[PDB]
């Protein structure tokens, strides 16, 4: 069906100049299995041995490659936890970049997730996070950044969530949309919502050396159950997780250009 080299960029970053693929953090994800070339760019986990928020359980063989797809699969984890698919790059991206994933999000509660993160993990970008199930929330990107204190943990940038309907509004979880970000300099990035500008972020660091957004990030592409979503009694049931109609994020590209 489709190659991410056909899609066009934004207008946006045509108008700031040319731009090539970065092939390490670029896949689409069309091998027939888990093979070499898969391993040449990813791992099937996270950046790290944390296995992840709430309920999560990050889970290698929750990441499935399937008819042109990435599939990113749920499963109970007995009695109460939630088996999770996640890979992450082995490359970091730097500012100027921009990264967008082709991605069907689960219908399930789970977050479906495309961020970016630093290897000492104080440094976040949330591209996408949608949960599916929700009436409203299911037609929602939501595009946020983090800057974290790591020993008492705290996020110094809280509450800088900012949520965007895609034309028509319709659920995400019904076809795949484009999940992109215009990551600028240390301070500034574009969200694109399929192809189009929908967030101007201007970044504000309040640590004591206020560099901004100035390490490699290693792109994440997962689900996860949130602690604040399970702690409310909002998680996957059994039959949710069985349930082949919602059960499963599926992404058919991901794509990293820099400029030439
Ligand atoms: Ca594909």
């Amino acid at each position: 069906q489709e190659k991410y080299k056909d899609v066009l960029l934004p207008k946006e970053l045509t108008q700031i100049g040319d731009w090539k693929v970065d092939k390490n953090l670029s896949d689409d994800f069309n091998y027939t299995t888990k093979n070499k070339k898969f391993f040449k760019k990813w791992k099937d986990s996270y950046t790290n041995d944390w296995t992840g928020p709430g309920l999560s359980h990050f889970s290698s063989n929750h990441s499935i490659l399937k008819d042109g797809n990435l599939e990113i699969k749920a499963e109970r984890k007995p009695p109460n936890k939630v088996y999770c698919g996640v890979i992450s790059s082995r490359k970091e991206v730097i500012y100027p970049a921009y990264m967008e994933i082709k991605m069907k999000i689960s219908g399930l509660k789970l977050s479906s997730n495309f961020w970016f993160i630093s290897k000492d993990q104080v440094l976040e970008i949330d591209v996408n996070e949608t949960y599916g199930n929700e009436p409203d929330r299911s037609k929602k990107m939501g595009t946020n950044y983090h800057i974290f204190q790591r020993t008492p943990f705290k996020d110094l940038t809280p509450n800088n969530g900012k949520h965007y309907t895609a034309k028509g509004a319709p659920f995400l979880k019904d076809q795949f949309h484009r999940f992109g970000c215009h990551w600028k300099d240390a301070y500034h990035a574009d969200f694109y919502l399929d192809g189009t500008l929908v967030r101007q972020l201007t970044i504000e660091d309040p640590r004591t050396s206020g560099v901004g957004f100035n390490q490699g990030l290693l792109m994440v592409i997962d689900t996860e159950d949130h602690d604040w979503r399970s702690k409310k009694g909002i998680t996957p049931t059994d039959d949710e997780l069985l349930d082949e109609t919602i059960n499963t994020m599926y992404v058919d590209w991901v794509r990293v250009y820099k400029p030439k």
